RNA sequence: GGGAUGCGUAGGAUAGGUGGGAGCCUGUGAACCCCCGCCUCCGGGUGGGGGGGAGGCGCCGGUGAAAUACCACCCUUCCC
């Protein structure tokens, strides 16, 4: 078939016509995490906006309240001093222009690209095609561009998340694990959904908030009131 | 309501987007073989029947603008 036995089991507990509240799905979810490791917890959502102008995109971070249970291996690129306001902010890999050079070699062990944005002219230009694609470019709106590298390292540190519709006109994120204790998961979740009404386009036609959705790294979806 | 989509070059090859992802499937039957429906760019994609009887997939690496298992929300175009 077309899932293995363990997912078909999951399939049973949601109940595919109810419209579940964030407090049920937030206990829900962690019955729906049966894989052989701690699962990320998502939120899926289906917006009423046109993705195809970028006044309609919806992007911006959030900071979960209780952090994303999961380590962000940070790389930030800055010029002088600001390279030690990094390292000692927390970054896993410090460096300045030197750097771009492992990664124009294929160097990819990170998460997260932040840089001042004196060195935005470099890496734009040098890491634009190879970082761009794969949304890790530092970037305003991404909050990974700016000359307080330490105080961005440190909420990125502290589980701060970016959120970015794809070109369908849907927006995903993660927002804890399955060991999350339910109430928190909750608040994770309400926390980013919040964030996500803050960024509602002005010329938005029609419900923003379409469909919302909360599931785990391998289990099946649970749709969500957002307003609950 | 249900199901599949998606093929420049390179790449094992038909890579839809994004997000998750370090695991996933498998005696509730892997590889492999035969047959069929639908789709087909004629490569295959996808679903199923029969045989078979324990391995298969991902990661890694490689190619690439992008990387594949698995899962989620969607898009396009289509079927029942
Ligand atoms: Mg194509
Ligand atoms: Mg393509
Ligand atoms: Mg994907
Ligand atoms: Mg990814
Ligand atoms: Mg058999
Ligand atoms: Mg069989
Ligand atoms: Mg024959
Ligand atoms: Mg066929
Ligand atoms: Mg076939
Ligand atoms: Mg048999
Ligand atoms: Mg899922």
């Amino acid at each position: 078939p077309k899932h293995g036995k363990r997912y078909r089991a999951l399939l049973e507990k949601v109940d595919p016509n109810k419209i579940y509240t964030i407090d049920e799905a937030a206990h829900l979810v962690k019955e729906l995490a049966t894989a052989k490791f701690d699962e990320t917890v998502e939120v899926h959502a289906k917006l009423g906006i046109d993705p195809r102008r970028s006044d309609q995109n919806v992007r911006g971070t959030v900071s979960l309240p209780h952090g994303l249970g999961k380590q962000v291996r940070v790389l930030a690129i800055a010029k002088g001093e600001k390279i030690k306001e990094a390292e000692e902010a927390g970054a896993d890999y410090v460096g300045g222009e030197e750097i771009i050079q492992k990664i124009l070699d294929g160097w990819m062990d990170f998460d997260a690209v932040v840089a001042t944005p004196d060195v935005m002219g470099a890496v734009g230009s040098k890491l634009g095609r190879i970082l761009g694609p794969r949304g890790l470019l530092p970037n305003p709106k991404a909050g990974t561009v700016g000359f307080n590298i330490g105080e961005i390292i440190r909420e990125i540190k502290a589980g701060r998340i970016e959120f970015r519709n794809d070109k369908t006109g849907a927006i995903h994120a993660p927002v804890g694990k399955a060991s999350f204790p339910p109430e928190k998961l909750a608040d994770n979740i309400r926390a980013f959904i919040r964030a996500l009404e803050a960024h509602k386009p002005e010329g938005a036609k029609g419900t923003f908030l379409r469909s919302v959705y909360v599931t785990t790294v391998m289990g099946p979806s649970v749709r969500i009131n957002p307003h609950s």
